Formats: structure tokens, C-alpha cells, sequence
């Protein structure tokens, strides 16, 4: 159930399933460390980036270059993956923020589900609340709810606080690398149910090195 420092044993179990993964937002701060760790830990048989431009650099990685305003044209990009990580975030102004963090994320999640993705992992944010008067927390709240309605076999939502490159400290911040470690440790571990919600405190515990 709650295994201790048997995590390397669970990573090996996971490897032997020969799974494939896609990543959205691999160029972003969490995305890039997620990518690094996914490759270093060699947890998946295939890794695929889905984004708007080909990222240059590690040299056995599919990249699907897509147009997010026409994402249905690119639905195949979302087909055949077992696991998905959405680390998309935006700088952009208000309308652009909503476009990316809400619409592109949701559309992407709709297509992941329709492509048989089994385990979707959403990088949200501490404080998400669809009823928020903060646009930021509002969009996070709203995307979480909508993504939960897609009914992936397993959904993991991560609500880190301040991303670093109950007590105050348990909630406030977390190193990016710790968020990535939490995600991948959660990945190799038994599901706590169809939806899993991890707050900063839980991410700090699970992602400890």
C-alpha cells in the first residue's frame, strides 16, 4: 500500500511494463526536469513531446509539432500513450493565460482520453478554486474539475506552491526537482483511487531525495 524505500523496486516493476509517455510543456521549468528525469530513470519504452515547436538538444524522443488552435487536426499525436504529463503553463496577459492554461490544457486532456491515455498527470497549483476571484486560481480550479470529468482510469493532480529552481513551510514552496520526483514516485506506486490530489506538503514528502 504505502511502501517505504522500496521505490527502486517499484521503478523496476514499472520499467518491465514497457510503457509510453507524452509530455506537454517540456520546454517549461518543470517540464524540462521531468523530461531529464524520465530519461535518466529510463522508466518508459517511448517518450513523446507534444508542443508547438521542435525542441533541440536525448536523441531517441518523438516530438509531435502541433497547432493548438487546431488540435483535432493533430489528435493522432495523442494516440497510443499509456501515461500523460501536462506541464503546460504561461507572461502572456489575461486572455493568453486563459488560452493556454485553460483551453489548450483541456483540449489536450480531451484528446489524451480519446487516445486511450490511462494515467493523466496534471500540474496544477496550490489554491486552485474555480470560484476564485484570482484568474490564476480560477483557471486551475476550472481545469482540474473538467479534467476530472474526463474520467481517466487514473488522474493525478499536483498543487505545488512556489516552484523553486499545518506549518507555513509545508505549504509554501517546493523545489522543481522535488515536484518531478513526487510525480514519478507517485507514478510507480499503487493508485490511491481514480483521482489523486497532492498538495505541497504531500509533494515535499513523496519527492524527498
Amino acid at each position: 500500500h504505502h511502501h517505504h524505500h522500496h521505490l527502486p523496486k517499484l521503478r523496476e516493476d514499472f520499467k518491465m511494463q514497457n510503457k509510453s509517455v507524452f509530455i506537454l510543456g517540456a520546454s517549461g521549468e518543470t517540464g524540462k526536469v521531468l523530461l531529464k528525469e524520465i530519461l535518466g530513470q529510463n522508466l518508459f519504452s517511448k517518450v513523446t513531446l507534444i508542443g508547438r515547436r521542435k525542441l533541440t538538444f536525448y536523441k531517441n524522443v518523438n516530438q509531435e509539432v502541433v497547432d493548438f488552435e487546431k488540435l483535432d487536426v493533430y489528435a493522432s499525436a495523442f494516440q497510443g500513450h499509456d501515461v500523460g504529463f501536462c506541464c503546460l503553463g504561461t507572461k502572456a496577459g489575461a486572455e493568453g493565460f486563459v488560452r493556454v492554461d485553460r483551453d489548450y490544457v483541456l483540449k489536450s486532456a480531451e484528446l489524451a482520453k480519446a487516445g486511450g491515455c490511462k494515467h493523466f498527470n496534471l500540474l496544477s497549483s496550490r489554491g486552485a478554486d474555480k470560484s476564485s476571484s484570482f484568474l490564476y486560481l480560477q483557471v486551475k480550479g476550472e481545469v482540474e474539475a473538467k479534467v476530472e470529468e474526463l474520467k481517466f482510469d487514473r488522474l493525478s493532480v499536483f498543487r505545488p506552491g512556489v516552484l523553486l529552481c499545518d506549518s507555513w513551510a509545508s505549504g509554501y514552496a517546493v523545489p522543481v526537482v522535488t515536484v518531478v520526483r513526487a510525480m514519478l514516485n507517485n507514478l510507480v506506486s499503487p493508485s490511491s483511487g481514480q483521482m489523486e490530489l497532492l498538495e505541497n506538503k504531500a509533494i515535499l514528502h513523496l519527492g524527498k531525495d
